């Protein structure tokens, strides 16, 4: 609710779009406090001075830090809501597995195509992420088995993991010339993607590309 | 059985070691195929494609990897023997950080010690992990409360995820010269190490010191 629920984001946030996610899953009404470029807000450094990173959501005064770890704690909180991770412990440690994969490696290499010097080292790096992308079509093909979403037929813990990343992707496609994610690469999670941002948990708190594109060159700060 | 759990792992890596503590304090009997420097078990190529990376644990023919993503599905699977996680989503959540701090932070900038070159970007490395270690002392202190663990009577999820390094610590202390866990400057972890190291569940898989300092020589093929 607006009292016991804090969410300290800022809306490009990939990391903090996880939280948000999973918070309209679970219908948590939650308070938005946004921080800015070049500072951070006191509430911030109060709540997370180990990493003075976002998302940190903060329920009845008591911070929880890192975009997964709070992914988790909602779920294992409000346990009388949607299931955000799988029932099985073997599913969710292939669910955690492929989340763990993400942040490791495969975002990593997406941003290194907006950092490579050189066509060679760019195509590299555009080489790499297509090449997880492929990697990461077949895992949606394994684990859905036929349904809408990784986690079945409700989007789930791998979802919010890899969806989180779709507006970046598509600024990064648009960017860098080059179509990762279609109908004619990837047809599973194209069909995917299209599920994933028009559910309802999702579709007010992922950005518009347009936008997205344009706070990308207002990073353009060094 | 010695049959239906195969762990692939190597005796000096920390990692494997979280995984066979998990097993013993889950009272279960498991295989250990180890690796060998140099190569990469048949097995393990199959069971780890994506990072051919141990530990893995075998379940059944099912493959988990990711020392913390197993040592969670150790704790869910045989969810009557004695807890790893804490029972309550908030502590759980906080025991969570810190194992994730430790990967993230704390170990690489323990080998950002022997990998630093030039002796001051070597202090600056140096300060670095007697900061991080301050931190964990803390951590330590406003999380055990007074009981022997991290995890309270009982070790837990986080008393693992820590001494699981302690044996390439003593390493770091010997070979760089540096002292960094001990009475005067972490007199409770000098404490909570010794009880640690003697719990049954870890005694026989931490390895020596001077047997793990031999192999850090032999890890001489550059
Ligand atoms: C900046 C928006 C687009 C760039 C992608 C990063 S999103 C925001 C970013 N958050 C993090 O890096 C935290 C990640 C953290 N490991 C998690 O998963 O929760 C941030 O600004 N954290 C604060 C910081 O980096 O200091
Ligand atoms: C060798 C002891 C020094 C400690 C660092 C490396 S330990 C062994 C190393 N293991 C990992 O990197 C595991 C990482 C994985 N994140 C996990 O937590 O399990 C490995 O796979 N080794 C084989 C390989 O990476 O190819």
């Amino acid at each position: 609710a607006k009292s016991d629920v804090k969410l300290l984001g800022a809306w490009p946030s990939p990391y903090v779009m996880r939280a948000r996610i999973t918070l309209n899953v679970k219908s948590v009404d939650y308070e938005l406090l946004e921080e800015t470029l070049g500072s951070k807000s006191d509430l911030l450094l109060k709540s997370n001075p180990v990493h003075k990173k976002i998302p940190v959501l903060i329920h009845n005064d008591k911070p929880i830090c890192e975009s997964l770890i709070i992914v988790h704690y909602i779920d294992e909180f409000w346990s009388s809501g949607p299931s955000i991770l799988p029932s099985d412990p073997y599913d969710r440690a292939i669910a955690r597995f492929w989340a763990a994969y993400l942040d490791e490696k495969w975002y990593p290499s997406l941003k290194g195509i907006a950092s490579a010097q050189g066509e060679e080292a760019k195509k590299a790096a555009v080489d790499q992420v297509g090449e997880s992308l492929a990697l990461i079509e077949d895992t949606y093909v394994k684990l859905s088995k036929g349904k809408p979403f990784f986690g079945g037929e409700k989007i789930g813990y791998l979802d919010i993991a890899f969806g989180c990343f779709l507006g970046w992707l598509r600024v990064t496609e648009k960017t860098s010339g080059v179509k990762f994610l279609n109908e004619a690469k990837t047809p599973h999670l194209a069909k995917w993607a299209v599920r994933f941002c028009a559910d309802p948990a999702v579709k007010d708190v992922m950005p518009e590309t347009e936008k997205l594109a344009e706070f990308a060159k207002l990073l353009a700060k060094f």
